[PDB]
């Protein structure tokens, strides 16, 4: 019996995992409490020991995103498979979707939507802004579009937009709304009733520094009427809203099997959530924008000149431009090698102009800001001509 | 500055999460060394020590899958997760699939291609039997498809499905082959090249023994270009072949920034590939293989008739008929409530009709072997007239 391909080598190495301080946009470090939890046995999907861990997760994000909604459940998929199955459930073919851009994550939900096949419409902020509530009006107007998507915590270009009075206009033209608040739960208000969002997800490895891959989404009762007007059959059984809820227990069904979920990041995600609405929403998002304002004086202290216009800031991720004369990359590897901290470049349509550094969850301290405004201003010295 | 949802009482209970032995279908008891190296700390997901583990991997499921593809990775999703992308990568609007129906999987594989927009043949086999060489051709002949989907071990059915001159076959007649193996890899030959297998993938959760949620992919030369001659963008940016494959340093391009992979999962799934390979395949198959043999000599010892034909038991996963006048549901809570032990009952087409007795990974031992017949021999006595 013959075995072309043999055991690897390198697999006979210990694992190595460096302890970082990462200081960049995501992933945050876990709490230890996240890691300890991670050790847990596994248990079965459909196990009560499972669905009530998965209950206590439900009453946690609806905590955090200020919902009362029963279509609250987290997606087995990292922060994108918000994004996929928020306009997978809620497009149909020839939907006409307005994406308001305000950094790189309108150029994915806008392929996203394409790939869905939507008619794609755009409207772009303004370079380093959010979109005033006049440009999204006028944007409405001119696309008469099912669907308006939003970006709060922008975290290629670290701009928060603002959302007042938005989900409202939306429902006057018969229009649902889809905000990502990936980067900036936490960090920023929301109140996801109060506004009249539609659909709302954010990520397991930001703020709440849980492990990256479980994304907790919501759809109001429009979202899911929506759904229920469909003619056809979501394209991905994996995303469907109607099956991972019933998973979920939301409808008034039978949980079945819909996927085996992962009850490692189950443990993670409720330790990380437990301990976010233990601090509690206003000193929370409080703690992000007081570190963010350190940040901001000593950066600006040190000469430095932040990407964003200083009305539109996103406490949890900051864009530095790249001062005249500095690799990015090499000031990156040098607070790396030395320091084993972590700061990072742009992404997107800021990829090689900005530096963005992230306070967030454990990382959001004065002392973690002090860190990294004393080894970003070392690396950048370090590298400069 | 009002927070109508407060902060909720039940998150301030301890975790609970009960050790149990899990000789259902999967999840499998994961290795301690697996649980152990969930704790580590998170690291970026474009950092250098994240791209060796990446790599490492890639090495590890070649090794398992016997194959030297380049376009080797794993997708950030549970099992359903591979037969999404290997579906949504390789169908375009009204290809032809032919379903080979072992049990259950063929009606969700045949569900997602209907849900891609693929036109969906479907040839069955006999109850409790494989497919026969003569049935695949024959239907082969009758809907002359671009794509077959076979599951070389139906965890619904405890059926495993031969293939050997299948791929060859299917070559002869212009259509790619998809193998799912999340039951059978580690517990039944498989030589992904030697077979001609186009396109398959396991789970992490099953003889593996690591947690749920990301699943080992491969996809042949064939399959790739196929993938290359589509005139269409495939409809999920989270699935795409050839991103994620960039992501994973498959095709000599930059990697770039595709999605956060999960640091926590890479690490126990890294480890349980390691203590697979450490095993090495001729040994891991005919340990299950044998457990499996002890299992059925001590199940028609107490008189349980077995549901599959003896010649296509799947060795990970054994379909028992349930005795008249036994509610299994009943059962297999006596045997958790006695003993933390899981025995399943069925699933698709043999809900109500079965149990299953899953033999996996760390499970597939004769001292585990021995007590599950003890648990399952009780339970069954226990409700039972």
């Amino acid at each position: 019996m013959e075995y072309k391909v043999t055991p690897p080598a390198v697999l006979r190495e210990p694992l190595v995992t460096p302890n970082k301080l990462l200081m960049g946009p995501g992933p945050s470090n876990a709490p230890q409490r996240v890691l300890d939890a991670m050790s847990r046995p596994i248990l079965g999907h459909l196990h009560p020991e499972t669905l009530k861990i998965m209950d206590d997760i439900k009453e946690g994000v609806r905590y955090l995103f200020q919902t009362n909604n029963i279509a609250t459940f987290c997606l087995s998929a990292s922060g994108h498979g918000g994004m996929e199955a928020t306009l997978c459930n809620l497009l149909e073919d020839g939907d006409v979707i307005l994406i308001g851009h305000t950094g790189h994550w309108g150029d994915r939900s806008a392929d996203m939507a394409t790939r869905y096949g939507a008619d794609v419409r755009v409207v772009k902020s303004k370079v380093g802004q959010s979109l005033s509530l006049d440009e999204i009006r006028d944007a409405l107007l001119i696309h008469k579009p099912s669907v308006l998507f939003l970006t709060q915590g922008d975290s290629s270009t670290g701009v928060l937009q603002g959302l007042e009075g938005v989900g409202a206009l939306c429902h006057q033209h018969n229009c649902l709304l889809i905000v990502d608040t990936v980067a900036s739960l936490g960090g920023a208000p929301m109140f996801m009733d109060r506004w009249e969002i539609d659909a709302m997800y954010t990520g397991s490895q930001k703020v709440l520094g849980a492990p990256p891959g479980i994304t907790p989404v919501s759809f109001s009762h429009r979202a899911v009427e929506r759904y229920k007007r469909r003619n056809t059959k979501v394209k991905v059984y994996y995303w469907d809203m109607s099956l991972v809820g019933d998973y979920w227990g939301c409808f008034g069904r039978p949980r079945i099997y819909h996927h085996t979920i992962s009850s490692t990041l189950l443990y993670g995600l409720r330790e990380a959530i437990a301990m976010a609405c233990e601090e509690g929403l206003p000193a929370l998002i409080a703690r992000h924008e007081d570190c963010a304002k350190r940040l901001y004086r000593g950066l600006q202290d040190a000469g430095f000149e932040l990407y964003a216009d200083p009305k539109d800031r996103l406490s949890t991720v900051t864009t530095i431009k790249v001062p005249q004369g500095v690799d990015w990359l090499k000031a990156a590897q040098y607070a790396m090698k030395t320091y084993l901290v972590e700061i990072s470049g742009g992404l997107g349509p800021t990829a090689g102009q900005v530096f963005r550094i992230g306070l967030m969850g454990q990382n959001a301290t004065t002392e973690r800001v002090d860190r990294v405004l004393q080894v970003f201003q070392e690396a950048v010295a370090a590298v400069k001509p």
